[PDB]
């Protein structure tokens, strides 16, 4: 009986509906060769520990289609009745034409049959392992597959355990900016598109009159694009589930070159082609394994607009990463996915942890518990109305930093310890109120903040009314103000309550006061959910 998943976007803001009401993923995604019956007795555990609510899970071309026309489902039955006996939700992820660039995933009698599905060709005419977004009996043969898996899941998958599917996996191509086969460069060396050409409201011509020294890179993403859209349309006419791209990420400060970040895939100066050639494709979504608070805050700025909803489809799952909910949930994002929450004997370090063990887990779970509680409250919020969220912004000293900081003298420490504190000590404008979000110091008292060791802090701030919020953070104090002057009148809390809530209706268990309030409200590594009602209050 129940509604398909759909993302809405309205006002600006989007939602990913879930049995008829906005949905938070809070996600993890498997291991590369976890796509398997096998293997699954590796993952539920990670999940369960995790608290997870959805799993990205690879479901592969090769698996799917063996020998050309034998199609085998076998994974996808057991994942679904697996998934189904925990209560979670599934994102697959189509491997196919591109994973990471690359044709590994596509069948045998595809990655091994160059002349009827052809390789990207550089302009020296080496040829590289990408196929071409050009190879017509490519997209068909693809588009045929996944077809096939979107009847599977309209014939099997009638309460949407799958809520959302990924349409390939990192498209573009290492190692050269576009195809230069002599087919790529007949439809190169000729008309943009009238299409293109309208959306972006440019003058017609070739690819290098209307694009100049862009021209190699827009005509792959633009060709990928399409290639994407055609596959997604296709599958979304079988059953018209949510589908997304996920993209190997430029750096946003100092890209480098196209084909040395991959070329074509939805890196941020390529976004309004992706828009205007998929519009389809429900959202473009950012795998983030650069670890520092600037880059990572950059990359939710530039994902995070109008036309294209959050969704942190990967990030790396070392200990730092995880204190990314809270920005990525503040934006209104509807999701977050660790990668690697697997025990297949295996990590990604130096993308993500050096070790794969319960403490790994255990920084996610930590914030996972914060959202669990309230998730259909908090989507609900962060659709309709207005949410906050922030990370604590230093990383980790480095063993530089401290060398740094060994050799520095008593001035230049104070100055530091100042500087510091200003850095951890973080401003919201909540309306008629303020929040001050502040980093590693006790629990009474104002002694100033220090940051914790390492960086791992977080707020959540929903509005209720104009003076009632709903706070939850982690290893930080939050503290209220007015936010703008008061002319005369006093201010306090007026009511601090922790709850819960059941059936979408409110709990108290208790009133913070006290100690408890007169120092900010303070955070540990324990979840506590707080409705904080502020009042002014004249004394004339
Ligand atoms: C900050 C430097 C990051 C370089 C990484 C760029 C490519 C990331 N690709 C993703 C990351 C992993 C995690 O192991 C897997 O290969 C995923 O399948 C891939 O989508
Ligand atoms: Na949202
Ligand atoms: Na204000
Ligand atoms: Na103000
Ligand atoms: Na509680």
């Amino acid at each position: 009986a129940a509604p398909l998943p759909e993302l809405l976007s309205n006002n600006g803001k989007h939602a990913l509906m879930v049995d008829g009401a906005p949905y938070i993923i809070l996600g993890s995604q498997t291991n590369n060769s976890s796509n398997y019956p096998d293997a699954l007795k590796d993952v539920w555990p990670s999940m369960e520990k995790m608290g997870a609510n959805t799993l990205s899970i690879p479901v592969a071309w090769e698996q799917i289609e063996p020998v050309e026309g034998q199609f085998d489902f076998s994974f996808v039955d057991v994942l679904l009745k697996e998934a189904r006996q925990r209560k979670v939700r599934l994102v697959l992820l189509w491997f196919a034409t591109w994973k990471n660039n690359a044709p590994h995933y596509a069948p045998a009698w595809v990655k091994l049959d160059n002349a009827r599905f052809p390789r990207v060709v550089k302009e020296d005419g080496d040829t590289l392992n990408s196929l071409s977004p050009l190879g017509q009996n490519t997209l068909a043969a693809d588009k045929k597959a996944f077809v096939e898996l979107m009847k599977y899941l309209a014939k099997r998958d009638k309460d949407h355990t799958v809520i959302m599917v990924q349409v390939q996996n990192e498209v573009g191509t290492y190692g050269a900016v576009r195809d230069y086969s002599p087919m790529a460069q007949a439809v190169f060396n000729a008309a943009v598109p009238d299409d293109l050409i309208q959306k972006l409201q440019l003058k017609p011509g070739t690819w290098s009159q209307v694009f100049g020294r862009d021209a190699d890179e827009f005509f792959h993403a633009y060709q990928i694009a399409r290639y994407c859209d055609e596959v997604t349309v296709a599958g979304k006419a079988i059953k018209n589930l949510p589908m997304y791209v996920n993209v190997a990420l430029r750096n946003p400060f100092n890209p480098g070159l196209p084909g040395q970040y991959s070329s074509g895939g939805g890196t941020d100066n390529v976004l309004h082609i992706w828009k205007a050639a998929a519009p389809n494709i429900d959202l473009i979504a950012p795998d983030i394994y650069f670890r520092d608070y600037k880059t990572v805050s950059k990359v939710l700025e530039l994902y995070t607009r109008p036309d294209n909803a959050l969704f942190v489809a990967e990030i790396g799952n070392d200990q730092p990463f995880a204190r990314y909910l809270f920005p990525t949930l503040g934006k209104g994002g509807i999701g977050f996915s660790p990668f690697g929450m697997d025990d297949t004997d295996y990590t990604n370090y130096p993308l993500g942890a050096k070790v794969y063990n319960d403490e790994t887990i255990e920084q996610f779970a930590q914030v996972y518990r914060l959202v669990n509680p309230m998730m259909r409250e908090w989507a609900r919020l962060s659709y309709q109305g207005q949410v906050w969220g922030v990370a604590e912004p230093l990383d980790s000293t480095t063993e530089t930093q401290k060398i740094w900081n060994a050799e520095a003298t008593p001035e230049e420490k104070e100055q530091h310890k100042k500087d510091r504190a200003s850095a951890l000590t973080q401003q919201l404008d909540l309306g008629l109120w303020d929040a001050e979000v502040t980093y590693g110091r006790p629990m009474f008292w104002v002694t100033p903040p220090e940051g914790n060791t390492p960086a791992a802090g977080g707020a959540l701030i929903a509005q209720l009314d104009d003076n009632e919020y709903l706070v939850t953070a982690y290893k930080a104090r939050v503290e209220f103000k007015p936010s703008q002057e008061l002319a005369g009148k006093k201010f306090m809390i007026e009511r601090v309550e922790e709850g819960r809530f059941e059936k979408g209706k409110w709990v108290m268990e208790r009133v913070w006061n006290g100690d408890q309030t007169d120092w900010g409200l303070n955070f540990t590594d324990r979840p506590h959910l707080l409705r904080v009602k502020m009042a002014s209050y004249s004394v004339q």
